[PDB]
């Protein structure tokens, strides 16, 4: 008999699983909402706001009506090639964002040393990609690392029909920290990282009022082979590709149906990229310049380093959260965790969910969900930014690992105005002037000078329709 070779890979839960970490991927959890779980493992921050930057130049009348498809295209092609390194190196990508991707290491305690020089050599040859690389006169195509080790926390939420998840705690902290350190080229290692590393690996250097480390060489034993090395690493690696799969880049491009899988994943995902994934709908209809507003919302801990207290409160808020965006068709695309603030990147006007009045609504969702997560127990501080304008969104990564994600000015803003102006409810002059509502409802603020942000325009209070 013949044997045809080539196993169908192309099923809807492997294009689901392209949207998912192997920590969701693999994971089996219990059906509770809130879900913690806790590990050991090595974290890499890759800040990519050097070519993420680039929504400006597309913007531009020259690209003629293709600024997103190019930008998409480009960032694409910069990003596969950070996301097959760190998926070669055995790394877990977690999550995109416009200005950073995050990916895990994660393995016992035992294997941290030898795991932080892997991620080491892997962060290096990051650099390697963008050594002789620009556009236009401008080499503003490089990037930023920094790592962390130690204990994490993952924090999954959500109710019957969505999911999002968290990596949380000292270590997350950390990696953030030690990005927001270095220049372009650095590898900056967390002070836990350093103490956790294998010193005869590596050359460092102090870095002033810190004691995160700047790794300049990675500098071997005499009788080291990395290759030989990795392949003993990998004995450590749950889910490396390997044998008859050895030619792959993820082990979940080989997922077969499974509609109890199917269904855990589908909830982490939009139902637009749903659709696409379905073929009822035009791979590139998601890849546009839109009008959006960001709704961007903070939300500080009481206290911050207990993952078993912020879990239940971020339950709450979320529940809370999703029942006012879906009455105006708003969309969480992002949650992110860092200097204990939970925060959530929430979108009014995505593609197929355009409402007129966004602004007006916008600001009173803003203000619905500012006042019920000030009463969640455990939160400390709630900070809504709203900002107003045209932002990028596509479908950013590699074929086998990508995320749908907003970048734009507008986005960075409302970020920035949650952080500067805690508290409260913040706008920009687009929201202000745009909304139907009168002016005493607002409050014209201080300017203030807010990092990535120039010439931000005026900036508002929403004060909300009575004195109080
Ligand atoms: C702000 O840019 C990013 C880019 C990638 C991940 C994060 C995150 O904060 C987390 N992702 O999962 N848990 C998190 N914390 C933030």
């Amino acid at each position: 008999m013949n044997t045809p070779k080539e196993e169908f890979q192309d099923w809807p839960i492997v294009r689901i699983a392209a949207h998912l970490p192997d920590l969701i991927v693999y994971g089996h959890f219990s059906p509770e909402r809130p879900f913690m779980d806790y590990f050991d493992g090595v974290l890499m921050f890759v800040d990519i706001s050097g070519f993420t930057a680039m929504t400006e130049k597309f913007s531009s009348a020259m690209y003629m009506d293709r600024g997103a498809e190019q930008l998409v295209e480009i960032l694409n092609y910069h990003i596969s090639a950070i996301v097959e390194k760190v998926l070669i190196f055995g790394g877990d990508i977690l999550k995109f964002a416009g200005d950073a991707l995050l990916a895990l290491w994660r393995v016992e305690r035992k294997q941290l040393k030898n795991i932080i020089t892997v991620v080491i050599k892997c962060s290096l040859e990051i650099h390697g990609l963008f050594e002789t690389q620009e556009w236009e006169e401008g080499l503003d195509i490089r990037v930023k690392i920094g790592l962390a080790a130690g204990h994490i926390s993952m924090l999954v939420f959500g109710d019957e029909t969505h999911s999002h998840f968290l990596v949380i705690g000292q270590a997350v902290d950390d990696v953030r920290l030690a990005q927001n350190m270095a220049q372009m080229n650095d590898v900056i290692l967390s002070p836990n990282c350093w103490q956790l590393c294998d010193r005869s690996m590596i050359e460092i250097e102090s870095v002033p009022d810190q004691r995160a480390v700047k790794v300049n060489f990675l500098k071997p034993p005499p009788n080291f082979n990395f290759d030989e090395f990795f392949t003993k690493c990998t004995t450590f690696m749950h889910y490396y590709p390997s044998g008859e799969h050895k030619n792959l880049l993820r082990l979940a491009c080989t997922l077969k149906p499974d509609p109890e899988l199917e269904m855990s994943l589908q909830k982490y995902v939009m139902e637009s990229i749903l659709k696409q994934i379905d073929n009822k709908q035009l791979q590139g209809y998601l890849s546009e310049l839109r009008p959006v507003t960001i709704v961007f919302v903070n939300l500080m801990f009481e206290d911050q380093d207990k993952a078993e207290e912020i879990g239940p409160a971020i339950q709450d808020a979320y529940m809370h959260i999703t029942s006012v965006l879906k009455i105006f068709q708003g969309q969480i695309n992002k949650v992110f965790m860092f200097d204990k603030g939970c925060s959530f990147l929430c979108v009014f006007g995505f593609p197929g969910e355009k409402v007129p009045d966004e602004l007006t609504h916008a600001l009173e969702c803003a203000m619905d969900i500012f006042d019920f997560c000030s009463q969640v127990h455990k939160i400390q501080t709630v900070s809504i930014g709203v900002a107003s304008g045209i932002v990028f969104c596509g479908i950013v990564g590699h074929t086998v690992r990508h995320e749908y994600t907003v970048i734009g000015q507008k986005v960075n803003l409302a970020a920035r105005m949650m952080m500067y102006y805690p508290g409260i409810v913040t706008c920009d002059s687009v929201t202000y002037n745009g909304s139907n509502l009168p002016a005493y409802f607002f409050k014209e603020l201080p300017k203030k000078v807010m990092k990535g942000v120039a010439d931000s325009g005026p900036l508002y209070q929403y004060w909300g329709r009575t004195e109080k």
